[PDB]
């Protein structure tokens, strides 16, 4: 459980567990990169796959699990560590062992551009755009598909 | 401003040609005006921007969006796509990583699929079996850019 990965410059922790992050300086950061609130009670209602936090906790990945393929539920980077390559960094070292994986984003996201040129696949909904890498069964896709559609938010206001 | 063509014959072919290389810096593969089933193209009137549907399967296929760089700058290139979508609620396209017009897709697509080295767009299918039905046909479909 838990340790560190290099990517370039960067050093990332990478854990299977809550119980190995900093829970309040997690939070902290997905706060302050999104301008949103967290639901109450994240991370005891959410059922972690993997996070990859880098060591000064300025960028995240966090992977849960929903349904078949890891979902990615949150990419949070800090625009103060914008341009470092931390975003990338973190978002690179995650690729790498998660050759499968789908997630969603508003439309007016900041990422997207970002989403755009790293996914493989996209579905446009009236409020959700789907996003996956390494998917090709029909199926599947339909899945996680139905998956954004009905997982409740978890940033608000 | 804007031709509207149902055959080939209605437009200027070597012009048409010299259009989609300069695009795409490319060259056209010999003989493409005629084993390609043309539906409509439309052709800004000195063609500098270019929409091309052809006939694969079901679905209206765009075959080419040629557009010339300072066309672009100009917005002709959306204009004739604008033209084309007013009387075409449904089509599919495919495109390469480097397409300069790849940032346009992602915007005007209801969504894309990855197959070989394409990207497989689409507008105006929601329905998985439409969308699997069209990316079927572009995979064993030859690239006629050289
Ligand atoms: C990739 C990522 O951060 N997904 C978050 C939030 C996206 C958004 O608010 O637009 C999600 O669960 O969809
Ligand atoms: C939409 C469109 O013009 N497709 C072109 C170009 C594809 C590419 O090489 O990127 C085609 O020949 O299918």
């Amino acid at each position: 459980s838990s340790g560190l990965v290099p990517r370039g410059s960067h050093m990332v922790i990478r854990a299977t567990t809550w119980k190995d992050l900093d829970l309040p300086r997690l939070q902290h950061l997905i706060q302050s990169s999104f301008r949103r609130t967290l639901i109450p009670h994240y991370f005891e209602t959410t059922p972690l796959l993997r996070a990859y936090v880098s060591e000064n906790y300025r960028a995240a990945v966090i992977l849960t699990k929903l349904g078949n393929v890891p979902y990615l539920d949150k990419f949070a980077v800090l625009d103060d560590a914008q341009g470092e390559g931390l975003g990338r960094a973190v978002w690179s070292i995650m690729r790498e062992e998660t050759p499968q994986l789908f997630w969603r984003s508003r439309h007016n996201n900041q990422a997207n551009a970002f989403y755009y040129a790293e996914s493989d696949g996209y579905y446009k909904q009236d409020h959700w755009k789907i996003f996956w890498n390494g998917l090709h069964h029909f199926q599947q896709i339909q899945q996680c598909v139905a998956h954004c559609t009905q997982h409740p938010p978890t940033l608000i206001d």
